[PDB]
């Protein structure tokens, strides 16, 4: 298969092997400089030209064996950017590799990067960036094969001003001063297992960190560091049990860097340097979820990753199999099932939310022609899931499916592979039950958009209660309304807060007065874990609330994380209350934005 997604030339002619980078970072100017040594082998012979992904970089020169070469960028095509196809030289055969090093300029307005003022910060006094490439974004950092079929090593070397840190998805290979004047600091990093162009990641800013494993420092801002370093204390215990589930964690460090309030995804897999959102932060642990599943990329993703993005749930589907036994062995078999079947409850709202005959609430999707950041949802997460906990229970048991994740982990490591890798590995590996296998909907499961053909089996143990008090209110009436009490919650842990929660949205509107009730009775007002927040704001805004409009509004730009900050716009756009106030807030602030999410934010709000 092509790579829809990329101008690049496919991996079928050359495959880059390779990046040295050395750059500075001009947060004055709000600009990366330097030169992109890529090292580049052919897959034919008689090569002599090539082609690259870029977007909006500025290109310097192509330089070739110590002289420039001639190059040529095509026109821009929309979210995929411009075409760069470089001369070579010399005609390449099989197997031979030249290194082209590129001197590019990344625009301020690169979709890759979000550029920070101090103000914008922790700590009020030095400025921040950060990056996020995946899926399509590298391109707009540096001129690459923009593609996840393609797989490199990569060395780097990056000038920062001496007062700020600067972290990248790489081992960390010591600091010196600036030779070439200013009192700017260079850092130094190497990765040496090769890995997909959108796992590269950059970070600089006034960094502190802490250590709380053996191979696990906490990065972030002073104020968020004792903070974090508490939260996420239990890292390590879920990095030995990933181990043991996936085979040997072959990176070396996992660090965790937590960056500002803006970062717009729940945590990324960024290899040796995994990032996370602050909203993590809840103060009692109750979010590590998302811990387990950055630290099940180290398998699922990052060493075994899939070929095209039409593909994803192979790095989502099996990383949230991994994340679930991971809570399950630190937390019960029970907690394992609840935490399952929310996620079906998730994948409810999707597929009601994208409509049941749309292209997206397909397991295996086709990107052409669609930005990657537009389709993206909680499909192949868990789509992809419930496919191989219905496999689980189809083929005897988590024992065996295990084994199953593990020799697959195992044959596919440092690959890119397509969904039928998978399928037919599956059947190699489970010969003995092919019969068994023969009986599941591949092609309703893999092809047919909606939910899937079958629901598993979930323990309900954990859930019971959660169903028994949301229906309570969903069908309360007025007579019901004053043997509500904070006692109902007596036993219930945050987890289960939040599904309560979940199960009342799924049917909201309830009447004001009910919403009202709740708050008195529950005062979910002071509760300040983001995800039960985030649907009880949701719950009381799409009740007609006015008193939660301040609220909503507060936490939407208050923090950026897309879960959290798109449905609340979108809720407040829906209220005909408060829809203009939401429009102009947005307004205000898509400037300050991440530029991904003020896109994404302004296509929901229709402006
Ligand atoms: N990878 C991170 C979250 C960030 C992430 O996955 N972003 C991302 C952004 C755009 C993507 O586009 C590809 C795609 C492929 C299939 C369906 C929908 C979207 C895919 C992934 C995590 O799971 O912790
Ligand atoms: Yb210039
Ligand atoms: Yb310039
Ligand atoms: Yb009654
Ligand atoms: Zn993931």
């Amino acid at each position: 298969i092509v790579d829809t997604c990329s101008l690049a030339s496919p991996a079928s002619v050359c495959r880059t092997k390779h990046l040295h980078l050395r750059c500075s970072v001009d947060f004055t100017r709000r600009t990366l400089t330097g030169t992109a040594a890529l090292t580049v082998q052919s897959q034919e012979d008689n090569l002599r030209s090539l082609v690259l992904d870029t977007k909006d970089l500025t290109i310097e020169k192509v330089v070739i064996n110590g002289q420039e070469v001639k190059y040529a960028l095509g026109e821009r095509q929309s979210y995929k950017g411009s075409p760069m196809e470089i001369s070579l030289p010399i005609a390449l055969s099989k197997n031979q590799e030249i290194v082209i090093e590129i001197s590019f300029e990344t625009s301020p307005k690169s979709s890759a990067l979000q550029w920070l003022t101090p103000e914008q910060t922790s700590g009020k006094e030095h400025p921040y960036l950060f990056s996020q490439c995946q899926a399509i974004h590298c391109r707009a950092i540096l001129p690459c094969q923009d593609t996840p079929s393609v797989k490199l090593t990569y060395t780097a070397e990056v000038s920062v001003p001496k007062e700020l840190v600067a972290l990248m998805s790489a081992i960390r290979d010591g600091e010196t001063p600036d030779p070439e004047d200013p009192s700017r600091k260079i850092y130094k990093f190497i990765q040496k297992v090769p890995i997909p162009c959108y796992l590269i990641a950059l970070v600089v800013g006034a960094l502190e960190s802490r250590q709380i494993g053996p191979r696990t420092l906490v990065w972030s801002e002073k104020e968020q560091v004792e903070k974090s370093a508490y939260e996420f204390s239990e890292t390590e215990s879920m990095l030995k049990i990933a181990e043991d589930l996936g085979g040997p964690y072959v990176w070396g460090q996992y660090d965790l860097l937590v960056l500002p309030p803006s970062f717009p995804y729940g945590g990324m897999e960024n290899p040796c340097l995994t990032f996370v959102t602050p909203t993590l932060l809840a103060g009692d642990k109750s979010l590590s979820n998302v811990i387990a599943h950055e630290i099940s990329h180290s398998w699922t993703g990052n060493l075994v990753t899939n070929k095209t993005w039409d593909h994803f749930w192979l790095n989502e589907g099996h990383t949230v199999y991994l994340e679930r036994h991971i809570c399950g062995r630190l937390f019960g078999e029970k907690f394992r099932h609840f935490n399952a079947l929310g996620g079906w409850g998730e994948l409810q709202n999707s597929v009601k939310t994208f409509g049941e005959t749309h292209p997206f609430t397909k397991l295996v999707v086709d990107l052409t022609d669609i930005d990657p950041d537009v389709a993206y949802s909680s499909v192949p997460y868990e789509k992809g899931f419930a496919l191989l906990f219905y496999l689980e229970q189809l083929l005897g048991g988590p024992e065996i499916f295990l084994g199953f994740l593990k020799a697959y982990v195992e044959k596919f490591s440092y690959k890119s592979i397509t969904t039928d890798d998978w399928k037919d590995f599956l059947y190699s590996y489970f010969k003995d039950k092919v019969d068994v296998l023969n009986q599941v909907d591949w092609n309703a499961w893999l092809y047919s958009p909606g939910l899937p053909p079958i629901k598993p089996n979930y323990d309900m143990t954990l859930t019971n209660a959660c169903i028994a008090l949301s229906q309570r209110w969903i069908t309360a009436k007025e007579d019901d309304l004053n043997s509500f009490n904070a006692t109902d919650l007596k036993d219930l842990s945050s987890h289960q807060l939040n599904e309560f929660l979940a199960q009342t949205l799924q049917r909201a509107p309830l009447p004001l007065g009910h919403i009202k009730r709740m708050q008195e009775v529950y005062n979910f007002n002071a509760i300040n874990n983001s995800e039960i927040r985030f649907r009880w704001l949701r719950l009381c805004i799409q009740s007609k609330w006015e008193d939660a409009i301040p609220l909503a509004l507060k936490m939407a730009t208050e923090q950026g994380r897309m879960k959290f900050t798109r449905p609340l716009f979108k809720d407040l756009a829906a209220f005909d209350k408060s829809h203009d106030q939401a429009v102009r807030t947005y307004q205000e602030h898509k400037a300050s934005m991440h530029p991904v999410t003020a896109m994404l934010v302004g296509k929901d709000l229709k402006v």
